[PDB]
């Protein structure tokens, strides 16, 4: 059927993999096992439609991030991530948003901000201070939890339908 091909990038840490695994295996990954670059599929419905997802979950560290630029080019929309407790992932943003850019060859891209880790309470970026980056950018943003599962199909689903404004 109809199939949407998302990609979740951001830096080292933020819960990329923990978020794409809660989501399409329902289970929390407690452990850090640092990412090359997976992809997952699953049928479901969002919306009343049955389509395919598949998600590539892509590395946040440097070192492991080789060829991340080649397999995000196929991508329709993109997942920005970054961890509400760690203000410098969130400063990296920026960095992410220009690599879609380039990735895409558009400044009109479907995205969605994730603030990740909405679970811990060492937060240093307030809901407002994303909210703004987001409203500068021209899409949502979305606080989540791949622990406790808060947000984390609203982020996805939104993402889809996102992707269907386009
Ligand atoms: N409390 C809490 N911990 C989280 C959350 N998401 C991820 N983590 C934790 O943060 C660590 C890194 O998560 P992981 O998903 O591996 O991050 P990543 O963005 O995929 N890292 P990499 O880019 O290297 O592939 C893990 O110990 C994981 O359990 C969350 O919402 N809440
Ligand atoms: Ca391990
Ligand atoms: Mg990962
Ligand atoms: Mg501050």
């Amino acid at each position: 059927m109809t199939e949407y091909k998302l990609v979740v990038v951001g830096a080292g840490g933020v819960g990329k993999s923990a978020l794409t695994i809660q989501l399409i295996q329902n289970h929390f990954v407690d452990e850090y096992d640092p990412t090359i670059e997976d992809s997952y599929r699953k049928q479901v419905v969002i919306d009343g439609e049955t389509c395919l997802l598949d998600i590539l979950d892509t590395a946040g560290v440097e070192e492991y991030s080789a060829m991340r630029d080649q397999y995000m080019r196929t991508g329709e929309g993109f997942l920005c991530v970054f961890a509400i407790n760690n203000t410098k992932s969130f400063e990296d943003i920026h960095q992410y948003r220009e690599q879609i850019k380039r990735v895409k060859d558009s400044d009109d891209v479907p995205m969605v901000l994730v603030g990740n880790k909405c679970d811990l309470a060492a937060r240093t970026v307030e809901s407002r201070q994303a909210q703004d980056l987001a409203r500068s950018y021209g899409i949502p943003y979305i606080e989540t939890s791949a622990k406790t599962r808060q947000g984390v199909e609203d982020a996805f689903y939104t993402l889809v339908r996102e992707i269907r404004q386009h």
